[PDB]
């Protein structure tokens, strides 16, 4: 009667969180389909999705690596004593340690397999032949060898994303995101291209781990990293990185890149600065991963940048494909994608709709220092609301004027519609702000006004605390107009 | 017209904040008093109150400073190099940072009044002749020389707590929490009594700086640390404690301290055990400090252990008489003292009537690892509610699998009212609780439920994310008794 109830290509994030409930809440037929079922070449993501394989799970225990730099040399502030000049950083060990958590996460995935009726793996490159059968192939080749055919009543669309490459002479001679979690060693002179958070988080991780003498230099077409970012904390933020060693380049791109005689590459830019790296990573951005789906044959509706096209209930154009995820080009996160595929499980086998809310999503970057932001930025409240006040507080946190880190600012900017007080928008930037953000988000998420927040006793002596010392507005926007 | 509108008696955290308001706000003539100007021996606490002298401030760095001995060996999982063996704490560089860090605070207090008109700064110990009268003697005995007098409209009583003794043979070789942040020298060996908070940081501040070979005990009369905390909570810090070196010694108590040829201190415990320590610190309680302000002469009334007793509105049994902060004896933190040296002014100072609200204040315990805790915990919920649900949640953050300290896991338990959900208590265990907890009181105050909390779009990863994450309860009590479900 239709050999599965359902049909998901893409093990990740959001597919696990659908196939998992469907299967287990619900007690329908589920396959779900991957590439392979450990991380690593050649596919890199595999079961478990990107997050758990090259992405948010080895990125973060990368980045906590890169941060003992930081503290090992802070720590003499504080009295503590050690031969620093014999100081090394090992990434050989890093790496091995990473990819044992990894690994780890990937088996505990193959027991719940085994561990739930209805909920089965199938290896292979995913197509559609149409609505009701959906192909496993053994290569993306439309026309490699089918291993599998299955016919399916609903078919869920998750295969997230994929680094964006440039068209320049030379391409194949960078890595991305998915070949650093796995660099033999760590480059002493490394160029990130992009000016995206991922691209952000590698400059630091490659900035701790450098051998002395080294320098990462940043990357960036723009005027300013991380575009979409409260501009106050993007500025601040170049400034702290600048700090550390990281030699941020705004208004720069490659044009050309060729490999030199030792293996390392030459650069050269549009501007006709030239230089030689060890390892050149483009982070420009992310793409859609729907080019082999065939999802023409099914008739799905697809984009200029192969976003598959969905509706608030991630419904595509045929009523019984559905799409969540990175795929779908919305908001590309984690926690994002899980609940997209939680929300898809309710409205179908539940016949309880509903829609994933992709407002006061609130989200952090893992730079050195991290940020951790969510809500409107002036800007955009600024088109959308009569007049907005926007609050801003800045500090030097005591330890770090016994640290030796100056430079270390914390920041916290908060919008609001000003007639009703309505907190549209926190952002905040210093250590610490990616753990505060999260019950910031909640406080959002709930209508929190500026009264809510300055009306909180302080918790003494935290960062956080400043949150609840903001009673008068620094400037405000009057019609789009900057005012006072 | 009196002399002044208004005499604050204690230039601590809600004295200072109530002085600058009425006389930057309302431009009144304000008198603020306090002991000395400047951190330090003989009184301790000067301008600015307790938490920047001798409190929270010095505390904090001097915790900080105590976090990377575990940062530093945790280092070695992620790939860091060094000569272990060559890893050294330097107790008199702590010392010396903390201090050029508190007196420069102390500087900034000064600045303060040069640029306040109305503000004024006057030196000695207050005491009260009468009602509209005090008087700003040379030293504490009331057979001092009244260095001035001060014709005033208002007093505010804000002169703080102090620390507990012990009355026992020999506590005048123990120190309290005001010495330990002067001492020379790290002890080697140091017992800390007491079961509260003060007693736990500092007993993590010297298992980091200690000699190597050397050990701190904590020894605390009652049953399990943290009187008043999550019991869940207080068993897994006292595991975690443990695991980082220190021995917590429960059902124990000094019952006298003799001195050693050394110069070092001999401790019987009342259970009849006996051991050595270079510093033995007492952190057993602090009292509220009214005992020598002459309260008797303007008639102010006064609990049984010194507290002076206020309304809601921080007013005494005499009209013209305020009295906030820990000498209230209510809330002994800062941001309380301080709500309620701003409630004061607008209460009394622009008509504005304000009651500070003692309930859902978050608070943090700098142990290492620290705690964030906000709301009730599931005992006292359960006398006031026919059901209360609590979710538990405690993972070990991955981080930790590869740093090695395995044993330090991250606990989030929540604590509601079951017949709608409403979150009536948080308390967290683990790293950046503290500053976790400041946001999820801004929930509290503003009445979430569960369901809020669990609708919210997670923040990937982080500790935090956890509190989103929990939809199905533990246990619940009905009608006080713990059962595993709802019958
Ligand atoms: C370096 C990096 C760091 C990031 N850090 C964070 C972070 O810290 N926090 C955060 O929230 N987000 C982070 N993200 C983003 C996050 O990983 C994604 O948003 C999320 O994983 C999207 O999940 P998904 O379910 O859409 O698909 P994915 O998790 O990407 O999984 C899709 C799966 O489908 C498989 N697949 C693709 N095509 C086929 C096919 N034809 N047949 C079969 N299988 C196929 C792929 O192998 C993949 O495993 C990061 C991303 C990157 C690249
Ligand atoms: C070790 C330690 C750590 C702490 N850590 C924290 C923490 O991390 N976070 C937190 O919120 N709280 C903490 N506290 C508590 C916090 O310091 C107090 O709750 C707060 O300072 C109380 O403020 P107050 O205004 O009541 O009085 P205080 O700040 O104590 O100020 C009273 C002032 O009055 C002066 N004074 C007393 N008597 C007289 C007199 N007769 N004449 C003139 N002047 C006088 C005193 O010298 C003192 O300066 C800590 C306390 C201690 C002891």
């Amino acid at each position: 009667s239709r050999a599965y109830d359902l049909v998901v290509i893409g093990a990740g994030s959001g597919g696990l969180e659908a196939g998992w409930n469907a299967a287990s809440l619900h007690k329908k037929r589920v396959a779900v389909i991957d590439l392979q079922k450990h991380h690593g070449p050649p596919h890199y993501a595999a079961l478990g999705g990107t997050c758990v394989n090259v992405g948010c799970v080895p990125k973060k225990l990368m980045v906590t690596g890169a941060n003992y730099m930081d503290t090992i040399r802070e720590s003499a502030g504080f009295g503590w004593e050690l031969d620093r000049e014999s100081v090394r950083p090992n990434w050989k060990a890093l790496i091995a340690a990473k990819n044992k958590a990894v690994s780890g996460i990937n088996d505990s995935y193959e027991g719940m397999f085994a561990d739930t009726e209805g909920l089965t793996f199938h290896q292979g490159f995913g197509a559609l032949q149409d609505n009701h059968t959906v192909l496993v192939r053994e290569s993306a080749d439309p026309n490699s060898a089918v291993l599998e055919t299955l016919d399916t009543e609903y078919i869920l669309l998750a295969t997230g994303s994929w680094p964006q490459h440039l068209g320049i002479e030379g391409d194949d001679l960078c890595i991305t995101s998915n070949e650093a979690f796995y660099l033999d060693e760590a480059p002493k002179r490394a160029l990130c291209v992009g000016g995206g958070y991922i691209s952000i988080e590698f400059a630091g991780i490659f900035n701790a781990y450098k051998a002395r003498g080294g320098q990462v230099d940043l990357a960036y077409r723009g005027d300013m990293i991380l575009r979409g970012f409260d501009s106050e904390l993007r500025k601040q933020l170049t400034e702290q990185l600048r700090a550390n060693g990281i030699n941020v380049r705004t208004h720069e791109n490659p044009a050309k890149v060729t490999k030199n005689a030792d293996g390392t590459r030459h650069v050269v830019f549009e501007s006709g600065a030239e230089a030689d790296y060890d390892v050149v990573m483009l982070a420009i951005g992310r793409v859609p991963r729907s080019q082999t789906l065939q999802l023409e044959k099914a008739g799905v509706e697809v984009a200029k940048n192969g976003a598959i096209k969905v509706d608030a209930y991630s419904k595509t154009n045929v009523d019984n494909i559905y799409a969540i995820g990175d795929v779908t080009d919305r908001v590309m996160l984690t926690p994002v994608a899980i609940n997209e595929g939680a929300a898809f499980v309710d409205t179908v086998f539940a016949n309880k709709p509903r829609a994933t809310d992709h407002t006061k999503v609130a989200c952090a970057v893992f730079s050195i220092p991290p940020m951790g932001v969510c809500g409107y930025v002036e800007e955009d409240a600024a088109k959308k609301y009569d007049q907005v006040a926007v609050y801003e507080s800045s500090f030097t946190p005591l330890m770090h004027n016994i640290s030796g880190s100056t430079y270390k600012k914390f920041m916290v900017r908060i919008v609001t519609n000003h007639a009703d007080g309505e907190v549209l928008g926190v952002h905040m930037l210093g250590d610490s702000s990616p753990e505060i953000i999260q019950s910031v988000a909640i406080c959002l998420k709930m209508g929190a006004k500026i009264s809510d927040f300055y009306n909180t006793i302080g918790v003494h002596p935290t960062s956080a605390e400043e949150l609840c010392s903001m009673r008068t507005p620094a400037y405000f926007y009057e019609k789009g107009k900057r005012v006072e």
